[PDB]
């Protein structure tokens, strides 16, 4: 019993990591097989930065301007080309460490683990949501640029983030490995609004599953209410409304607790109503959405 | 900018997980060198339990009788021993993924990343404190016993904990790495009293400081406050009394920000007067006090 914040165990993408230079600028480099990743914006400067024509800067590089150290080891670089907002550096040499991997494009709502890195080198990781509104709230400095987020089923890496940017209100943004940024987002220097952002309900409610079956259930009531009710609550506290989607995928935490889904609404929502009271559940004292449905169960049944 | 609750990258202390069975019993082992350390209570079948007679049941097992698998190979045991609360499993292989390591024994206050393994497999990595009481509050189900917490410097891993068992209590205890337990625990299936727990006063100044670098400063106030008075106000709350090595501690955090560590503490005094008034700091609506002004500044910087 016990429920952390946990974050996928970051070896297999460690060895993925290196540092790119191209010019004045260093970020990382996300290195599978015989290509490296990384963000275009590697290839600008300071003057670049407001509106940076990203076709023309590049054509101003060769393949030998890109450097790619993997720690000890300098990459042979023999092509260069920009897919999106990301650069596929082909290098001579396919990684020995390229684990098992998919590139995913995730949805809003789900979670992922993230490796900070600077200068190709993993400073830490820790896990996160992609918020409905396409920001994730992370925890990234100059340099951190090209660090990754991704999720591992048994022997295979789904990278499904790369770290762009920071917005000037300091939440982040980033794209999937195919170069496509998540939201509106564009990278250049420019005050770009991030949405109006939602709390991700199906997960308040699987973290409240999670709290039940590690003894925290001071919060559950003797009422029940509706998909339409609760909605309209979801509504006032801008909370994402539920569907019957979201109530099967919570299905195997109902059947475990015996506690049905819409029963956990209305737990739900007297707490969206009434507050916490200065108490906490698993440790918080607002309600967590970090954690997906998949990742509670995960989580209890101790997969690896 | 940003900060979050992140562990180290735990790439090195995956390659070092086994998995180690005597009888009926499977749990998790550390392979460092020609050495398997894993919990002494492996050995134990269910009515050993509430008080095994450890030297005992360890004389009833030979080399042959303790299994170590890393994944795909079985490793060979040549030599055992118990030392404390662990065994320690001489094998006739040294691990060719040993990171540069040190045992070391850590200071309650202090933090550490811990990587749940189960069957020797890794399920996930994350950061938390050695409680003031000597317990910590993880997130590990039955079979997680000899998962191990760590630091990092550099290339160095300092292994401070071996995960061995969950008080009635739902609360986690486990020992260094020379098997000797932190805190009062005995590894035997009895109700075991942990101490009056309090909060660690120099982490929550040390996270207050991580919230004014990252824009969250609603809670700095025109007050300031004395170690006496301030330490009156720690007693009534159950917070570690500030001493001025804690004031010492801060000093590099105090300098950045320009806001003296007895201001930090009249803020955090009014805090704990006031409660929050339903705001948030960092994302979190409690006084965080799982990072320490280290983890503050290596997160603030950037470190790798
Ligand atoms: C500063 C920082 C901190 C954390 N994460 C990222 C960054 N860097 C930036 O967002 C650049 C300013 C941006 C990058 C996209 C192109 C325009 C320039
Ligand atoms: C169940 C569980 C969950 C999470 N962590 C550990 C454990 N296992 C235990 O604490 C045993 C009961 C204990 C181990 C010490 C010797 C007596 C038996």
């Amino acid at each position: 019993s016990g429920f952390r914040k946990m974050a996928f165990p970051s070896g297999k993408v460690e060895g993925c990591m290196v540092q790119v230079t191209c010019g004045t600028t260093t970020l990382n480099g996300l290195w599978l097989d015989d290509v490296v990743y990384c963000p275009r914006h590697v290839i600008c400067t300071s003057e670049d930065m407001l509106n940076p024509n990203y076709e023309d800067l590049l054509i101003r590089k060769s393949n030998h301007n890109f450097l790619v150290q993997a720690g000890n080891v300098q990459l042979r670089v023999i092509g260069h080309s920009m897919q999106n907002c990301v650069l596929k550096l082909k290098v001579d040499t396919a990684n020995p460490k390229t684990p098992k991997y998919k590139f995913v494009r995730i949805q809003p709502g789900q979670t992922f683990s993230v490796l900070a890195c600077y200068n190709g080198s993993p400073s830490g990781v820790y896990q996160c949501a992609m918020r409905p509104n396409f920001t994730i709230k992370g925890s990234f400095l100059n340099g951190s640029c090209g660090s990754v987020g991704f999720n591992i089923d048994y022997d295979c890496v789904s990278f499904c983030y790369m770290h762009h940017m920071e917005l000037p209100t300091g939440v982040h943004a980033g794209t999937d490995l195919e170069g496509n940024f998540y939201g509106p987002f564009v990278d250049r220097q420019t005050a770009q609004a991030a949405g109006t952002d939602t709390t991700i309900t199906v997960n308040v409610l699987a973290w409240l599953y999670a709290a039940v079956i590690n003894g925290d259930r001071w919060f559950l009531n003797r009422f029940t209410t509706t998909l339409n009710d609760f909605n309209l609550v979801a509504m006032k506290y801008n909370y994402e409304p539920l569907t019957q989607d979201h109530v099967d995928i919570l299905g195997p935490l109902s059947a475990q607790t015996g506690i049905a889904v819409l029963d956990m609404c209305a737990s739900l929502k007297e707490l969206l109503q009434n507050g916490m009271n200065g108490r906490t559940i698993l440790g918080s004292a607002l309600l967590e959405d970090e954690f997906t449905p998949f990742d509670v169960v995960r989580q209890c049944s101790g997969v690896t």
